[PDB]
């Protein structure tokens, strides 16, 4: 089998995409953010505090014939903003892009943190990671690609996102009319529970490329790309004006700037992100201060290839027995 599946950004700036998903029987379409940096498939449901839902679509397990409640499940996760959910767990029939997996785990919520409240665009997150990262207790549940991944004609998944534009993640093949020359694939350790995998280096601008491995991981559900304290500020330093402010949390740069490109390496082979890529706005509307998308990993513990870097490369996320990752330009 197989599944493919449109992703619409969820504002101007590429903050996050969603990807709709049917849920139970008959089916109940929430809007997910893919994530695959981590593993819990979370929604908000019929469970959630009433005072912390303002315009997301909800989950109703009541409703759905093929809904089981599992029994003394619980989970609790909070992401790389600080922000957090929480609750109980069913299983249920989940589909994404016509690929349909019975008894998935969903993960309904009856607490969530205020900025979930405070974004109607999202309804839960679609955790891609490796299963060893879910948050399930007492018993340990799949990712929807894991539990799929039987079934599937490769066992793979491909992340296509756009600038500004919608994408594709397509499950089970690889669609070669999606990239241009070829994919290139590097290995990728598990032990985090992260695709995680080494860069070979990069450059800013059209300057000379600077080899030297930077570990880190693919990670659709950052929105920006999180790289070591001298590569970011190497960058930085290229474009007039730019600072790292406290108060704001990150570099910001004029927004009179044209922005320089950055490659990242993977491999022998090379990915472009455009400068406009790089580009998030004004820090607050009507300033002339815009936040910069390409920030310091120090105090992460991890370096991050979030969505900046990924929407520039068709991805492969391949999920065999040794798994890899595969980039090619588009």
């Amino acid at each position: 089998s197989t599944g493919s599946a449109t992703t619409t950004p969820i504002d101007s700036l590429d903050d996050a995409y969603i990807t709709p998903v049917q849920i139970g029987t008959p089916a109940q379409t929430l809007n997910l953010d893919f994530d695959t940096g981590s593993s819990d498939l979370w929604v908000f449901s019929s469970e959630t505090t009433a005072s912390e839902v303002d315009g997301q679509t909800i989950y109703t397990p009541s409703k759905s014939t093929t809904a089981k409640l599992l029994s003394g499940a619980t989970w609790s996760i909070s992401y790389g903003d600080g922000s957090s959910s929480s609750g109980d767990v069913y299983t249920d029939t989940v589909s994404v892009g016509g690929l349909t997996v019975t008894g998935q785990a969903v993960e309904s919520a009856k607490k969530v943190s205020s900025s979930f409240t405070e974004d109607s665009t999202i309804d839960g997150l679609l955790g891609l990671a490796f299963s060893t990262l879910n948050t399930v207790s007492p018993t340990q549940q799949k990712t929807f690609f894991d539990n799929a991944k039987a079934s599937l004609d490769s066992p793979v998944f491909t992340a296509d996102l756009g600038y500004h534009a919608p994408g594709t993640y397509n499950f089970g093949f690889i669609d070669t009319t999606a990239y241009t020359g070829s994919i290139t694939y590097t290995a990728v350790s598990t032990k985090q529970g992260f695709w995680e995998w080494t860069s070979t280096g990069y450059a800013v601008g059209s300057g000379t490329f600077k080899s030297t491995s930077i570990d880190g991981i693919a990670d659709t559900g950052t929105t920006l790309l999180y790289l070591p304290a001298t590569v970011v500020s190497a960058y930085w330093a290229q474009v007039s004006g730019a600072k790292s402010s406290s108060s704001v949390g990150g570099y910001v740069f004029p927004c009179s700037a044209t922005l320089p490109s950055f490659t990242f390496g993977v491999g022998s082979a090379r990915i472009v992100i455009p400068g406009d890529y790089i580009d998030f706005g004004p820090i607050s509307t009507g300033s002339s201060s815009c936040f910069g998308g390409i920030q310091s990993s120090a105090g992460i513990g991890i370096n991050i290839f979030g969505d900046v870097a990924l929407k520039a490369a068709f991805v492969v996320f391949n999920g065999a027995t040794t798994p890899t990752l595969g980039f090619a330009s588009k």
